[PDB]
């Protein structure tokens, strides 16, 4: 069911924040601060924004019909993360290891 789906995607959700990946993870908890970094080409080239926070506060107000609209969001972060910034960045790298955490969990249910 939908509704069992969902409470799944909140499991995943928050072994992504727990403490054991935070070293790469942190840079997606919250929305990136594009004034305060130096990056006013990011709302250019990203035309939709998404985070940790963002997608925590869409499953709480069940903006998601099932796993696979969350998965949508989640995936979205990545892409936003893979388009704005080049291969060689520490970001890139990071985001690789935060989506192999999700990919790993996302696929075994
Ligand atoms: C509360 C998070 S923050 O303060 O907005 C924040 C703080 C830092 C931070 C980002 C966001 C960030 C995020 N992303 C999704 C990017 O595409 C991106 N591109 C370059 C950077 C970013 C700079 N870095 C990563 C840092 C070098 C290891």
């Amino acid at each position: 069911s939908h509704m069992e789906q969902l409470k799944c995607c909140s499991g995943i959700l928050k072994e992504m924040f727990a403490k054991k990946h935070a070293a790469y993870a942190w840079p997606f908890y919250k929305p990136v601060d594009v004034e305060a970094l130096g990056l006013h080409d990011y709302c250019d080239i990203i035309k939709h924004p998404m985070d940790m926070s963002t997608i925590k506060s869409k499953l709480e107000a069940r903006e998601y019909r099932d796993a696979q609209e969350f998965g949508a969001d989640v995936r979205l972060m990545f892409s936003n993360c893979y388009k704005y910034n080049p291969p060689d960045h520490e970001v890139v790298a990071m985001a690789r290891k935060l989506q192999d955490v999700f990919e790993m969990r996302f696929a075994k249910m």
